[PDB]
């Protein structure tokens, strides 16, 4: 009579959450050469990227240099907001002002590289958003840790009402079907997915809140797809196989953090330790980062992130090519000519024995 | 026809038990700022704490100093019984006799700090209980390792009949629905839950007996909530996320052990090892502690606890503030304005890959 | 339509196996003081031990001294058969020929200590069995690695027909319900259970054959209990909690290996390694031991055991007392007055998180 | 209403995959002595081996020396294709041209040793295959990493139409039932199974594509057995227990990789490190290996293999005898007189606790 | 060369010839490297017995 896990409510434990390590992609009938697979995918309803990768809006990942490199490589970059508004507007202008080297570069109708900017929630965030739109930003990301708040939805609706035809609006992080549906109703052009799985995240330890990434992507797609709203899987990706898994679950774009932090185009000074090279990497909720403009990320001290260092990886183009090659190999195995065909692939669930 | 795990009796393996690491809290529609969340909760049917934390009744955790500090911090402290009756009454008097900087201090009707005392089962325990009641204790915890015993229920009934109208009576550790129902029938004002999950506990190794804490809390709550009897989750809490999970499973109060052992207010001398500071922490059933007043906890040699050292943590106030901040973050994520609403949040079960 | 794990046959994967680490004993309504619990249990249909423990028939565990000590401690010892017949008969007579220090000692009608001996399968084994019966052994264990063989069953029937009224015959190791039923029909007085779970055993690695011990005990009890044939759990036991778990699963007696090899009474010299005292421990199918009278254990060199060292433990009485204290604690928690009541306790299955 | 793992599509997560560590062979009624079990099994529809083992077609495993040793031991060897066509034909001729020491030697009608050769896909592969056939090869393995491609099936049909009555054609790696059915329809004489589980493979990390080996064998066998097409399990085998499990899942032959890289007959110079003997072992798709005949395994840089060193194991005969002894022990435990009876054995699934 | 220049006419060699293949003893393999035993006549391994009169002898 009672639930086998305890209690009487069958919905007290909502579901069983799968992460990236719990699944593998099953091979299927393939007539696709990996070199000819089309990896282009929608970022928003009006923007299509040649490479379905986006740089995280973190102070140690994306600034003007990284944004330009990502835009040339085929993706896009989202500039962080841990700095004064005028400085972020200056970064946007630097990206917009900056031929055959980069056939995959992403550009607007005027031939200038695309760039995205992150804003918060509030009147100061409204002034920031208006300044960024005037500077010529292409897409605005309403970056909040928990986007199912009333204020986040109201801010997304106001931005779409004001500058909804000039720029695109992307909702904050969600992890459930209900939150994704609420963001879609508000009018977001895309939905960003993930609450908890960050590598530098301590939400699961400090707050005891989280959601495994594969299940969260599936639930959000289950709410976003009938309306044509793309999904951006944000956080938890460590290999190119994880990117392929995230895209096969229904996500149209993957946002990268630590995989791009150690590159040469990321900010921060290179550090030398015992003959090896490393670079800093900290979360926006870490004590060092919030000791400011971005401290309002979690409605603030109880830090919800950690600082660390990741090894130097070299130029960004090399990392992007490795990830795209892994994705192309996955597409060849699953017989997916396009990303829209990769989004229909099947998974096999593996036990703990397959991971040890 | 036969059970998949073996045999022919489907009730031989009663249920699948979930621990704190098996679940995460799912985000929900939130309209709550962490700084404005109300963390007050019921300890017994008549006592309400501003911070739902209670100190463990262990000789290395709670004495007069720790009890005063916990009562000032917004919670309460329970004095151990590993000492003669007169000394425990002296500790109670010291706490009661004892500052505008503490707005959250828990006080009785007369403005004196609240304190609790732990008693066992027996005629000596009855004399101890009478002395503590005369000394002015607020709550008596009938502390036994197995509270489903007949004698424990009889002692709880006797205490309620004698001094029930003056003090509250909390019943010892249970791990099933039937035991919680029996304690409620006996007349306990609150039920303490947990058999096995202690950090220094070896009941699972020595005796092979235990119960995962999340499932035990769910079962005990299903037994106690229809009568309005609060639940105190005791043991196994290592982070503020665990406190949030325990309160979301249904528990109204959490009792803290090793998290409080390394603070300044805890009894014990400071240990210096290689320039690092540690403090002693041992179970009340260990060889070094039972060698007596607590030796009768399991009707006793067979040690059922271990000794060890925990790193020095500093003042109690800092630790309590960090734990309460983590709890507030959880309340903000789940959209719970009060603890009574946090007790209705949903879980997501994660696999082994989610713990790697 | 197909099986979720693969193929179309739903019986290809017969069941899910639970080991000792997958379950815990659930506390129940108790009125039992651990000191007054009765640990007497049936070894065979006619022999009742004061302590439900038996020594393994291994050349590094049991000889005359260990058998004498075990019989005095309240259990019984089984002499290994890795030696000539005359030597084994001499060991039996040494035990039989050998005041108030040992009230729990096990004895026959003549007041002499009970002892058991292991025999193999064949004609030399028949001569060995007859010589041991003449020497005065009380129970014969037909020790084979796989007792579901036709030859082992026929040997058990022959022994029961010949010396049935003088000694008890215990069948070799089984791991399924069908094998237990086959041994019961052949006339065995006790069924010894376990194929794979030995600590020094490499059957699961070399042959890929095994069965988890909790499930195996449940399956074998489901066939032995209706006819009153006791079950002896052999192998995989590391703590007193495992002994309690094996007895609660239905076993009436546990056979101990490595828990007794490091004691003084076990054969072998005391090895000194970096100032620490160890003793040798090896399986009867190890390359060292099968180079011999135990070579017939696997119808055989393809070693199926390993050699190693176990720390010195001291006198056997102390180890037996520690194990019995753990068992008594389990009986107190589960509210079991006798072993027959312990055999009806319930398990809670734990996940992988509960083992980290 | 939704799927418990997320979304609304029940077929998104197709199945739960089992690997070798997840299962164990259950003992059954046995009349089989390990030394008298028949280990002969089919390789193709016309070739029967005495030992059901085949050497891998890798540049660090099999050449003329290893092929001859495997053919003398009772198995077979498949020559790698990372060298010019004339060189591979020379190796085949050397094997075909190279008394009672080897009673189990596998030979054709003309008394010469059997040998197999690996070919790719394309016109150059067609020329290679015709040259090898003109050199007297016995079986051709159409070797690809993903055999569900249209080109692979067409190549298999072409080879069977051309030289189908002289040599046998084995289809490359598959992991599902549909792929095995496609290879069977294409005319393959045997189907090789496994995509991902190689020890030197990085397909699961780079591409996120894979299939657990036990489940893949079960599915492929369900596809092939009604038509009498043998299944060769390739990859993931680390012990003789794994070989026994692979054969019990339905496979007729296991192809060995790292288990044969440290043998004396394996190509490559012996390497000394700190007085210990190791040998190099690398995949056919590794960066060093493809730096151009084998570069086309995955339609290729994005490496999908790794390099390393494995301990030197000595002569091949010793390893083959040890593996066969483990297989014989499994046959004795499961009561299987022949391999066709071992293929009907049952499994027991074990939990993670059984692996710790 | 120094010994011969000091005045000696011949040098008698010990350990410089112990490890040659023509010397008595068994080859020892340690971590893949080849060694040979070499002991003094007064050593405990050698004087434990003939040739105990080397120094009128156990120290
Ligand atoms: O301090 C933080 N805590 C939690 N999540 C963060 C923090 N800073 C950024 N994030 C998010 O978590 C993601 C982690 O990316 P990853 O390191 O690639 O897993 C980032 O891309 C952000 O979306
Ligand atoms: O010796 C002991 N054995 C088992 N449990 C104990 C012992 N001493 C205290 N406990 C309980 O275990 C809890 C451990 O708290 P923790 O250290 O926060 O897990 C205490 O609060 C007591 O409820
Ligand atoms: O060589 C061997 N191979 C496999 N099992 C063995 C061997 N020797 C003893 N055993 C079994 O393992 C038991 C002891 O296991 P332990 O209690 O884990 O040491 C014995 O009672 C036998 O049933
Ligand atoms: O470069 C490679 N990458 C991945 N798999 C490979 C490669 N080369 C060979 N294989 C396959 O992986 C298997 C590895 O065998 P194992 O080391 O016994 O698991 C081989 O027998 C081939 O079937
Ligand atoms: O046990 C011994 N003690 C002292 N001198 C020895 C002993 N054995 C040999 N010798 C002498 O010492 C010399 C050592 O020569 P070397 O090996 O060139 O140093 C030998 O050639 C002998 O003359």
């Amino acid at each position: 009579v009672p639930v086998p896990t305890g209690g009487d409510d069958p919905t007290k434990v909502a579901m069983l959450g799968l992460t990236f390590d719990d699944v593998l992609l099953l091979p299927a009938a393939s007539d696709v050469v990996p070199a000819t697979a089309d990896t282009s995918s929608q970022l928003t309803k009006r923007i299509r990227l040649r490479v379905p990768l986006v740089s995280s809006a973190m102070d140690t990942v994306t600034e003007s240099r990284m944004a330009i490199a990502m835009a040339r490589a085929g993706g896009m970059g989202v500039l962080h907001r841990n700095l004064p508004v005028a400085e972020q507007a200056g970064q946007v202008e630097t990206v917009k002002r900056s031929t055959e080297q980069f056939p995959l570069s992403t550009k607007d109708s005027d031939g200038r590289l695309l760039v995205g900017a992150a804003v918060g929630v509030g009147d100061d965030a409204w002034t920031r958003a208006m300044t960024l739109v005037d500077a010529g930003v292409d897409v605005l990301i309403v970056d909040t840790a928990h986007a199912h708040n009333r204020g986040v939805l109201d801010m997304v609706s106001r931005l779409k009402q004001a500058v909804g035809e000039r720029v695109d609006v992307v909702g904050g992080n969600v992890a459930t079907r209900a939150a994704a549906a609420a963001l879609v109703e508000a009018g977001a052009d895309a939905v960003k997915v993930g609450v908890g799985p960050g590598s530098i995240c301590t939400t699961r330890v400090v707050a005891g809140v989280g959601a495994p990434q594969i299940t969260a992507i599936l639930e959000a797609v289950a709410a976003c797809k009938p309306y044509g709203v793309p999904v951006i899987a944000d956080g938890g990706l460590q290999y190119s196989g994880d990117i392929a898994k995230a895209l096969a679950a229904g996500a149209s774009t993957a946002m990268l953090g630590s995989l791009l932090a150690g590159t040469a185009e990321s900010p921060g000074e290179l550090i030398f330790v015992n003959g090896k090279q490393f670079k800093s990497y900290r979360g926006m909720g870490s004590l060092g980062a919030m000791q400011s403009y971005s401290k309002d990320r979690y409605f603030q001290l109880v830090p919800e992130g950690i600082e660390g260092r990741v090894p130097f990886r070299g130029p960004l183009g090399t990392v992007i090519h490795q990830l795209t090659g892994g994705l192309r190999a996955a597409m060849g195995y699953t017989g997916s000519a396009t990303i829209e065909q990769l989004q229909q692939a099947q998974f096999v669930q593996i036990t703990a024995a397959g991971l040890k």
